[PDB]
């Protein structure tokens, strides 16, 4: 097992370093990728490929490896796939053939040579120089689905296709800040490490700067320096990057996410709605080529426009509780027990509304969906609904049961905002410790007056699971979050 | 007084809704900002412009206001300018005027109306409708550098040319992208929070996630996931993303800072010397349109090839003192006692040269010089040189005193790393508390195998103030880190 085929590379890696050679290398001068060789000369014959002597360079790992006597194949790896190549201890040499010989698999090495074809077609590479690069130590695994999510170095190496996810996730973030870019925001950096952390409803991560001797909080949204920067006026600007909450993981949640957050001075939900759908149709557009995708069992429609839908007509839809009528507390919660759902002792007509949605109606939501009006006791950074105060002018994005967006007509009365956190803090007390808490350096920004703003948060990491029909966030990050 | 201000403020507010106008405002349509009225007709007659009755839409801060009666003035500001308003009661109508009128500096504003100028000629907006946008509670500053970091959102109002430093931070970072993206560089996300902080010499910010239970550290480098990475067989990776210090501010250093990490399988230092300064002069090129900058009282010429200075020849050029000759721990300590040279307990020759260096030298490098060939003990990431193992394969880059970046062809040799390590182990029970911790699953990634590899490090907001010409970080930072 180890220290068996360990030792044995130990061994190997100290006659290298006795052949006079390098056994980690220098630099290496590349011609060609190995899809660049088939896509060039893969429909050339074995005759057309001999009368050309086509020269090329590539390097790569050893996945596979043949000995036969003074002459031998192997399959090497490199990003773009694999190229089967053959030395021949007469056309090397002793010295560089006595290298390909004690070569392992794992062990990474460069080629001079030319292109031909083997008798069974295969597109190769007939060696005229042979460079050892590096030893790899350990012998490749055998050949667990946490050992991909462990060391994900061995799932980019042994799956191919794993690799894929991560370039597409590559260009749906840069087609997003094309986007974004092409139609004015300007892309910002605002801390990461704040004195309060607001924005969200979350559990935050607790730090501590030494030097300075103060606590910090990592945050939870982007938010709140955003909507200084509105009131600072840059009118138009958005923040992709990474946020913080100390909570379980699961297949949508992992401890730090990436998370867009835009700011639209003068604009409302209602335009905001519209920016939405059309920022993801374009991405899904650029990277897929069409807006109509396939995600588990579920065919979706991402072409715009989307369904709009209150939150109270989509509980009246789904459950057939109708909550436009004005009722008590002390109603809605018998209307929750009578419906299964559970409630919270902090909890008042509001947050009972939210639960039926959350409980018994949005995973039923398939096709994407902007569900809106959420009631104002969970929305305590959104402008009220002028004709029916109970409910703020707030959307949700739900696509395949699941939220990927949040945003609304944002609150820019302090007067009002201050009361909404004097009512988030009064729930912390009955129980809530995700409620809001006060932040008077951002009362104060507000004092100096923000604009009518439209705001909008998109969770990355779900968008590019959706665009790459990925059922785990797990499998959509590089490194996610390992138990211990 | 000021309480007086915000009581008459208040008052205002209340007026206003009584006028039946939501004083927070709603969505506002625009046509242009204040700039573009310039650019499009600055020097187009008032003749013209009567003629051609050029309607507009736009919105913004009112900073100045002027005039009694039934006809006034104002000028509002927008994030590209102010634009004179001209707002007649005759033109109006009574309660769009009262509205006026009532409106203090501060206050946000739309208005739909005609292009004109005044007697003056001042390019000027004749306006027809007036809507009132957001109540200002607070009054703005009657036209501290620390106080302008305390409250960004005041300077950006108050002073132009900060928000053009922001603006500029962006195009910095886009170019640099762009250069890298076309380069074949993969752009990617690791994590931010770790197990344990390695890949820099700094102490971390430490933190703790319940559900898990698990002690985890915010990354004070991106160096040790981007080698797994490469080990995974990416071949080329970057990312531009957040870093965290747990140190004192400075004109430079900011407890979290934007770094560019980026690592090139088959390249060695050299070819990332090349990197580095065609990636700076491209983005020096696009920016500013030259690569002749200019920094405080000095003259910086970016175009490349910069100047290849060994850290040992840089002493010798600077101090008059050799450190090539083959030398004892005592007697490098001899020399720094005679130079006046500060030197901890745990430093032998290789630590001494580079505080020779630190102390005595870098100071002086003005024009951009690539400083190589660090001492192999503060290396224990490095290569080391093949001819002269005191020294590693690494250098940093210099430019106006002050390093901009970090970079060297990677120790892949798994048994050398892990007895870099052991050294370090020892140095921290010596006093040196940066000393590197022992990463087993970073070790483990390379023994399975790490081609040869050139990475480098770049410190983006100090590039940005270079390109900028700010003198310190706190004025390419939205929110530099307040003490208390
Ligand atoms: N920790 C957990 N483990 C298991 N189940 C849980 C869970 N937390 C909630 N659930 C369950 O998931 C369902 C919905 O819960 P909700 O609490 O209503 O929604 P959420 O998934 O927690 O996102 P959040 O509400 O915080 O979005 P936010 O606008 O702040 O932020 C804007 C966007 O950021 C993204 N986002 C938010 N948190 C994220 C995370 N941790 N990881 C990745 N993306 C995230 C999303 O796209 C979100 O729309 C319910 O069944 C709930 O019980
Ligand atoms: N906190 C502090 N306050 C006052 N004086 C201090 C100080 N720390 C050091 N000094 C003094 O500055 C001079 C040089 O000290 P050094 O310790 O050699 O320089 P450094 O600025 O700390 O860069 P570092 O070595 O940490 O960057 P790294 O390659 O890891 O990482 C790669 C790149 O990231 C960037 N970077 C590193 N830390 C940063 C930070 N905190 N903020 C912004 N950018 C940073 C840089 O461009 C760096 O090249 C000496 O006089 C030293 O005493
Ligand atoms: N929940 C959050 O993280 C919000 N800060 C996302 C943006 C909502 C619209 N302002
Ligand atoms: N010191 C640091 O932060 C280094 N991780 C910068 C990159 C050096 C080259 N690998
Ligand atoms: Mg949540
Ligand atoms: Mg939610
Ligand atoms: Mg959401
Ligand atoms: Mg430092
Ligand atoms: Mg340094
Ligand atoms: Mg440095």
């Amino acid at each position: 097992e180890l220290n068996d085929q360990l030792r044995v590379r130990r061994e190997k890696l100290k006659k290298i370093e006795e052949l006079g050679v390098d056994p980690f290398g220098k630099r290496f001068e590349r011609t060609h990728k190995a899809e660049e060789l088939f896509e060039l000369y893969g429909d050339l014959s074995k005759e057309e490929l001999e009368e050309q002597q086509i020269e090329v360079a590539v390097a790569g790992r050893i996945m596979t490896k043949r000995g036969m006597g003074k002459a031998g194949f192997a399959h090497i790896q490199d990003v773009t796939g694999q190229i089967q190549i053959y030395v021949r201890q007469d056309d090397v040499g002793e010295q560089q053939y006595e290298l390909f010989k004690i070569s392992d698999l794992g062990d990474i090495v460069g080629v001079r040579g030319t292109m031909f074809k083997t008798k069974v077609g295969e597109l190769s590479i007939k060696v005229s120089s042979y460079e050892f690069l590096t030893k790899a130590l350990r012998p490749l695994p055998e050949k667990d689905i946490e050992q991909r999510y462990r060391q994900r170095y061995l799932d980019l190496i042994m799956n191919p296709e794993s690799k894929k996810t991560f370039i597409t996730r590559s260009l749906i973030i840069q087609s997003m800040r094309r986007y974004l870019d092409s139609h004015g925001y300007l892309e910002v950096e605002t801390p990461m490490m704040h004195a309060v952390a607001g924005g969200a409803a979350a559990r935050p991560f607790i730090t501590h700067h030494n030097a300075l001797d103060m606590t910090l909080y990592m945050r939870i949204a982007i938010e709140l320096h955003l909507k200084r920067l509105i009131v600072g006026g840059l009118e138009k600007v958005y923040e992709i990057g990474r946020v913080f909450r100390n909570e379980g993981i699961s297949t949508r949640h992992n401890p730090e996410f990436t998370m867009l957050e835009l700011y639209e001075a003068y604009a409302d939900f209602r335009d905001i709605m519209k920016l939405t759908e059309n920022l993801i149709a374009h991405i899904a557009t650029e990277v897929l080529g069409t807006t109509k995708i396939q995600y588990g069992e579920h065919l979706v429609d991402l072409t715009p426009e989307w369904r709009r839908l209150h939150m109270v007509d989509a509980i009246k839809e789904y459950v057939g509780v109708d909550f436009w009528r004005q009722m008590s507390d002390e109603e809605a919660r018998e209307l929750a027990k009578e419906h299964g759902v559970e409630v919270a002792p902090h909890m008042t007509f509001g947050h009972i509304v939210n639960e039926f949605f959350e409980q018994k109606v949005e995973d039923k939501l398939i096709q994407p969906t902007f569900i809106y009006g959420h009631p104002v006791e969970i929305s305590p950074l959104a402008k009220k609904n002028p004709d029916d105060p109970r409910f703020t002018d707030r959307f949700e994005l739900f696509i395949v049961g699941r939220e990927h967006a949040n945003a609304f007509t944002e609150l820019n009365d302090p007067i009002d905002q201050r009361q909404r956190f004097e009512e988030q803090l009064k729930e912390r007390e009955q129980g809530n410790d995700e409620a809001h808490e006060m932040d008077e350096d951002f009362l104060e920004a507000l004092e100096y007056g923000m604009p009518p703003t439209g705001g909008l948060g998109i969770g990355v990491d779900r968008l590019v699971m959706l665009l790459t029909n990925s059922p785990s966030i797990r499998d959509v990050l590089l490194f996610p979050q390992m138990r211990h």
